[PDB]
């Protein structure tokens, strides 16, 4: 019951109010559990020491929990009165931004006993909150009561992350309690082994309407085919990487990768950072002691003291040896028949969960069928960088949470620590951190071929790519139906019993139309001078998604995902993107039945040489399709090369006839139609044209 | 004779084949008419010459007048097959600009021109014989283009036989179809003679009968008072003591523009009086005479107004001569007929039904003065301009909007040449006032001072959205946004004082004149010079012109009229520049502060909504209007209302606004208002702006 209330509350419950009553413990057991953690430091004082360089001091972190209640309650309008704004202000963003290079102190802490008072205000405003709001069935994201999870299970990630930095303080300024104790039994090693791990169909990623609270990189759907490996009986011990460090691991160079043996340089990292140096040995160091080495526990190193270990143990063993993805621990979990939070019974089938220890324990003592340590004890590294599924969406609340991680820096961890509490222990929940980073975190390795691919990282920001991507894969302004899309369905409508051989769309952008065309003509190419267009429509064709950001009020962006559907997914090898300059295209691109040129005519800086370069370019009979606003601007075409918009004779030239005048030899028009189009530049700022259609057919 | 046939056209006929072979014959006669005044040049080559450098040879308008049918018939897609593409260019466009192009290079021969002439009137005779001619006759009827032929080319008429006038008198031949007149004797003494003031009504109805140009069409109204007017027109005797007393040698008569025109030709006689010793002789269309003393005097506006001025000074009055609507205000009270009330013969010089010259100005009366039409055109102190209701023909859009520059100076009555749309009441012809024409002037005693207007059209690409944008159409459907935004302003302010109100950002000013409504006061700001000079423009003068970028270089035409239910509030409007974030301590004590599409402009916008609060009344309307558009181009990102995130949150735009107006304002309400500003015939802006309407607090 002590630490039984520090799982994740199940929240389709049968009563409101029962679900009132556990949210409430488990908010001041959760409370409770933060506020006691800092009763291992030995006095105020030590408040302000800065165990990690990549982070801020004990007291940041001791106020930030209850500062992240009322900052979001302000922020989602469940109150209105802060409590203390300065206050408020000074506690509210932590720190990642660490590429091992550093704040320089310059901050004006308040004092320990004033955030203590301030911690305690917070506790009975969501204590009242959680007496006077409506709970109401099912919980959903718009739900007031999901803000105040939010909080409960962001101050537990500051349990887990707190500790490491109490851990990471000077043993002078700690004082051990007897509320977090450690575990007291190790002995021999064990041999460790690799053991038969079956492949299969992967499939994770969270439903909306899923029962636990969860953040939103949990959301989506992933699915992937990963072959028979092999994996590591147990989690590597302090013994077996002792056998690493005697083999001067830290000293071969051979065993570290780039970005490790820069990280292990900078340091001059000599063994694992809570081994502590005894005369030729070497001692052990829990939360708040130093006890001798228990070597049957597992080892805490960042990403890349444990791949210099696989590098290394692959040199010995003659074996390709390497870190898990993270699609391979859900196999070996799935595998193990690792059982879930909601099946557990009076204490946790694992060190996990602050229900065992305030410590690892032997990697001997939780098994998972033929495996151990599968979940709790301690962190285990993964070679996956975080990623969003297919389908994940943010909160707006918290629309920051995961979406700067997504930078294929911050590796994902899986299993959870001894003290990993509320959604750490569950298996849809993805935690990431920096590969030199330290935590309660060690490893178990594997043997697989699978290589697993990773995409492009992050959410593309240049705001002409953020546009066209919107325009091309985004959704509908002012009720228009989709513009690239729609300008193919008529170039495919006036096609109809004609050649469908070859097409080509120039200023094909992010190549909407393209793969539209893609669908009825068997082979299409598109072409655009932006080479960060293509760029894009390619890992559109490849990738089948494509990730952006459009521009809301200033700075502030919403994240979209462009997924390709199923009926253009099939179409993809009949699609080639290329830069080209329209102007000056390479003489390979001919032989067309259609080319459709959407907005394009009036951007190029000599239209009528592209007009007659493109109709030696086209078959007897073939389709030239061109639509165009006509917003003739010496900024792209100069006045003497314009097809219309000027005076001649005295007699306007209007942009249609000066088109049939340059195609008066070789082409015929057919029909003229006036689509409209809507590009976003902000969430209420557009650009709203009329352009002009014109269907030519080649004379034959 | 036949001369009737080239009186202007009743189009309301009774029979529509009827008007065919009226206008078959119209055609052909003018054409005929055309081609004949040319058999004045003596041969070929003086085709070749330039007898007004200003203008182009006699060979450009030979063949121009048949260049512009076909090249209106093919911009109308009446015809879709060209005569000759190589002569359609060179006999194109002529030239105006001819404050005192293509030079001495090689036209084509006359023999050439001939049989290009013949070949388009095959062209036009077809057509009237085979396209439908359905009543009523409208602009969009292709008998429209036919009669814009027509009247064009009646129109060179006129004008190239001034130039074969100014011709060397050894390259012209005189010929018995344009005999002079052969009467002339002793000048009469011109007297003032009473006209009566009243209302002047002109401007043509869209449905009225006859063929006219734009600059016909709308509107016209005003009222001046009782003045005099010479009997006779400034006869040659008359214009001689002017000339003996040394009116070209005396500065004093002349004009700042007509003094320096004098000195550039080094004028010290009328265009066509020739020097014979210590005489005079006289210059008509082929011949050198003997001076016809009772005669009209051929001049320019120039020599004109310095006459005017040397007579003020002998007869200690201010003399001048009349605005256009003063002409026709002599032609009303003088019971003048219309062309349709003529019988055989017209009752005046005009039409070439009497003379191919002027004839003695004692000739022609109407009632108790002479020359009220014909003989001569009668100089105006009017530069020609559009009238409220002005529309361009789409297939002559420049025919007269290059001529709204100030510059050309109306003339009323007709001369002896003068044909078809040019005897109209209606019609309306200006030239440059350096020019010459068969041009002279009858003056006049008023106090009258007649105001001008801004000339021309406004084509600066911020000026022209912005006055579309407020006193333009809808476009997508959307209402006009600083109207429904200042009917917002009224909305929200009921109960509540009116007395005065701010506009910031105030553009051409349609929000500041709607507020005037229920405003007592109103005061427009903003940053531009040019937007608060056509804002005040619009006030002042009722009135405001601009054009509108269809595609590339081409425009529309637009006119802002001011509506009547804005006119009466005008004298409430107050229009200064200023910038918002820093405003002058005088613009203070507002019930209502409206600041449009501005602080996501601005550098500073806290500022201004910090200085703003100090000049609001208390329990006074502060409303704001934004698309929340943040950007360093305006505003460095630490001075942003919203768009940011500080502390780890997102700060939007209404909650930085609250945030800012925390100590002084409460928010009433928020809305979201669409609007459009066009760029060009197909791309606009679209946008939804938010609205935020605060109140100030009592204490
Ligand atoms: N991206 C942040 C999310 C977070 C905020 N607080 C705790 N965790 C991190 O990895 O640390
Ligand atoms: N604005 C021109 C109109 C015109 C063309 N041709 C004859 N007239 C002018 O006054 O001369
Ligand atoms: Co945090
Ligand atoms: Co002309």
């Amino acid at each position: 019951f002590n630490k039984i209330l520090l799982r994740p509350l199940l929240l389709k419950q049968k009563n409101p109010e029962n679900l009132r009553q556990l949210i409430k413990k488990s908010f001041h057991r959760t409370f409770d559990t933060f506020e006691s953690l800092f009763s291992m430091l030995r006095n105020d004082e030590a408040f302000y020491n800065r165990p990690e360089p990549l982070r801020h001091p004990h007291i940041f972190y001791f106020g930030h929990t209850a500062v992240f209640f009322i900052n979001k309650l302000i922020l989602s309008k469940i109150i209105d009165t802060r409590i203390n704004a300065k206050m408020e202000s000074i506690f509210a963003i932590g720190v990642d931004e660490m590429s091992w290079d550093l704040n320089d102190d310059h901050y004006e802490w308040p004092s320990v006993e004033e955030t203590r008072l301030y911690r305690n205000r917070v506790r009975e405003v969501v204590d009242n909150l959680i007496n006077t709001l409506p709970l109401e069935l099912p919980i959903t994201w718009d739900s007031p009561w999901w803000i105040i999870l939010m909080g409960i299970e962001h101050e537990r990630i500051h349990i887990e992350t707190s500790s490491v930095l109490i851990r990471q303080t000077d043993i002078s300024l700690v004082l051990p309690q007897p509320e977090w104790s450690k575990c007291n039994v190790s002995g021999k090693a064990p041999e460790n082994e690799l053991l038969f791990v079956p492949g299969g169909e992967i499939e994770i990623g969270k439903y909306k309407s899923d029962d636990y609270y969860g953040w939103d990189n949990e959301y989506g759907k992933h699915k992937t085919v990963i072959p028979d490996f092999k994996a590591s009986k147990y989690l590597v011990s302090n013994g077996e990487f002792m056998e690493f460090v005697k083999d001067g691991g830290y000293e071969n160079d051979l065993w570290w990768e780039e970005e490790g043996l820069a990280w292990r340089n900078f340091k001059k990292a000599k063994h694992p950072i809570f081994w502590i140096p005894f005369k030729n040995e070497y001692r052990y160091r829990t939360l708040t002691e130093i006890v001798d080495m228990p070597l049957d526990w597992p080892v805490d190193v960042n990403y890349h003291e444990a791949k210099a270990f696989c590098n290394w143990l692959s040199a010995k063993k003659g074996k390709p040896i390497r870190l898990p993805v993270e699609d391979e621990w859900y196999r070996l979990k799935e595998y193990c028949n690792v059982p879930d939070v909601s099946k557990w019974d009076e204490k946790a089938p694992a060190n996990i969960n602050l229900e065992h220890y305030a410590s690892a324990c032997p990697v001997t003592q939780f098994s998972f069928g033929n495996f151990y340590d599968v979940i709790g004890n301690v962190w285990q590294w993964t070679e996956t960088p975080i990623y969003p599924f297919n389908g994940f969406k943010i909160h707006p609340i918290y629309d920051d949470f995961s979406t700067p991680t997504f930078d294929n820096r911050h590796n994902l961890i899986k299993g959870g620590s001894f003290i990993s509490t509320g959604n750490e222990i569950l298996a849809s929940s993805r935690y990431a951190f920096r590969r030199h980073f330290f935590q309660h975190a060690g490893f178990r390795y594997v043997e697989s071929s699978y290589k697993e691919k990773i995409n492009s990282s992050g959410y593309e920001s240049d705001t002409q790519v953020s546009q066209y991507c919107e325009f091309g894969w985004g959704d509908r302004y002012f009720g228009i139906e989709n513009y690239p899309k729609r300008c193919a369905k008529i170039c495919i409508e006036v096609t109809e019993g004609k050649p469908r051989k070859k097409a080509l769309d120039v200023g094909c952008a992010i190549g909407r139309s393209t793969l539209e065309l893609a669908t009825s003509f068997e082979s299409v190419t598109g072409l655009d001078f932006s080479a960060r267009f293509i760029e894009m429509a390619e890992r559109m064709r490849k990738d089948g998604s494509i990730r952006y950001t459009i521009t809301t009020e200033g700075e502030l962006v919403e994240y979209k995902e462009a997924t390709l559907p199923k009926r253009l997914a099939k179409v993809v090898d009949r699609v080639e993107f290329w830069q080209a300059d329209a102007c000056n295209l390479k003489p390979i691109f001919t032989g067309y039945d259609l080319v459709f040129a959407g907005n394009l005519i009036d951007r190029l800086y000599d239209p009528a040489k592209f007009l007659n370069d493109i109709g030696k370019r086209i078959n007897s009979g073939g389709m030239l399709i061109l639509t165009s606003p006509y917003t003739w601007l010496e900024e792209f075409t100069p006045k003497q090369k314009w097809l219309g918009g000027f005076k001649q004779d005295g007699e306007p030239v209007k942009s249609i006839d000066g088109l049939k005048s340059h195609l008066k030899d070789s082409f015929k028009l057919i029909e003229t139609r006036d689509i409209e189009f809507v590009i976003r530049e902000t969430a209420r700022k557009f650009q709203h044209s009329v352009a002009q259609m014109s269907i030519w057919e080649k004379i034959l």
